[PDB]
């Protein structure tokens, strides 16, 4: 029942900390540093998701199930958001800022940086804003898992219903910046296609971490509480 | 310079045939009969791509990498729009038509088979017209290489960005056509783009299950297909 105004609010509010990698240097220490930091991210995802209106509505199987398909597309949107504003580098954290020439040391990373690297620069080159992003994060949260799962009819009846109202609240922001109705389809559509470029990193990301994984089911539900 | 009526027409214009198999069928026979079939399938595929608004002002090494890099989910679209009206069975051709249980007789294969399946719910769940189909296949014609590609190369993804706006126009204009609100607009809008991620998900799997067993078309193969003379 809530407003797009109050879905932008509730979004903001739920954002999580942006946290430092074990701090105080080779190509051993660097991917242990950026596994440790994913670890410690996880946790306040899952504060951060039970907090996008809608998501504790579903069964906590789903609610798994969402977050099983989503977390590493997760971290990487929360990666180059904040990489936006560092051209030709990731800010993994404050005190973590990596260029590409780190990346090419780790066979297979370098690929994967350079497409974290371009996804940066598509938002830097948009000025995708902080509420577009918060909603785009909750989408990918209920979207990425939504084909892959009576009762879950009805589940994916409700995310559908609650996907819809992040649309609406897209849009909503768009209309208030100024855009025009035709820019507002067309800025939708380009963010949400970049969202198929997030899944095929996180797909070959994936790849690439089986090639050196997954939280299980049972970690993330005791995190769920 | 299109309208978004001359691009739907262009597109419908453009829709490669529906191919068959060979003409009692074995599972030991199946990967053979669906790798040619892919063949044939990749040939129209090439003069389809050809024909989208747009895409032969790039380069022809910028094709290649479109190519490359979106004709697994151009094909998997395909199945999944031409199974749509046969709930639980994928219409890899009219006379080739599996389900869930021949999927079993390959390792890997039936986890493909289900996200394909599902698509296919989807697709018939949102009542997908065929002018909504052919403006989505475009999209990922255009949109799936274009993140991995130089003055050329700024050049090239503004405009592949322009004709990706001009697609949008015309799905909204489709939709407005037939009869939808604004905000059923917007929602349906995205309801169809976000499919497109789960696409490039099964396309990566399968990727994978390709892999697992010449597996892509080479750089030069493809270049060849598109580069006429
Ligand atoms: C112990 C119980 C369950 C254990 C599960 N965890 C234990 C292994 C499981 C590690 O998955 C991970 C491991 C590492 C990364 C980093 C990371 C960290 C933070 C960030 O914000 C973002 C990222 C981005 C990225 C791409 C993915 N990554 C990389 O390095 C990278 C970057 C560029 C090019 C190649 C690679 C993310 C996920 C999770
Ligand atoms: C000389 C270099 C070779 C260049 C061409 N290659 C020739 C070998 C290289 C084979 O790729 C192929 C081979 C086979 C398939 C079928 C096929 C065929 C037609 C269709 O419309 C769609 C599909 C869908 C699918 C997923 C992909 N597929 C499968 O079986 C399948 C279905 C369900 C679950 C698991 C697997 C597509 C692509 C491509």
């Amino acid at each position: 029942s809530l407003t797009a105004d109050q879905m932008v609010s509730a979004l903001l509010d739920a954002e999580p900390p942006i946290l430092y990698s074990e701090y105080d240097f080779s190509e051993a220490s660097m991917m242990g540093l950026l596994t440790n930091l994913a670890d410690r991210e996880l946790v306040h995802m899952i504060n951060w998701a039970k907090r996008v209106p809608g998501f504790v509505d579903l069964t906590l199987h789903d609610q798994v199930h969402l977050l099983e398909s989503a977390w590493l597309e997760i971290l990487m949107i929360g990666l180059v958001w904040r990489s936006m504003e560092h051209p030709g580098k990731l800010l993994f954290a404050p005190n973590l800022l990596l260029d590409r020439n780190q990346g090419k040391s780790v066979e297979g990373m370098v690929e994967i940086f350079d497409m974290l690297l371009a996804t940066s620069s598509r938002f830097r080159m948009m000025n995708l804003q902080g509420e577009e992003f918060v909603c785009l994060k909750s989408i990918i949260l209920l979207n990425s898992g939504v084909y892959t799962f009576l009762k879950s009819l009805e589940e994916k009846d409700h995310i559908h219903r609650v996907l819809d109202k992040i649309t609406d609240t897209l849009i909503h922001l768009m209309a208030k910046a100024g855009l025009t109705l035709q820019q507002q389809h067309q800025r939708l559509a380009q963010l949400l296609l970049i969202l198929s470029h997030i899944r095929h990193m996180s797909n070959k990301g994936m790849e690439h971490l089986y090639s050196m994984v997954v939280p299980s089911y049972d970690l993330l539900l005791e995190m769920l509480d």
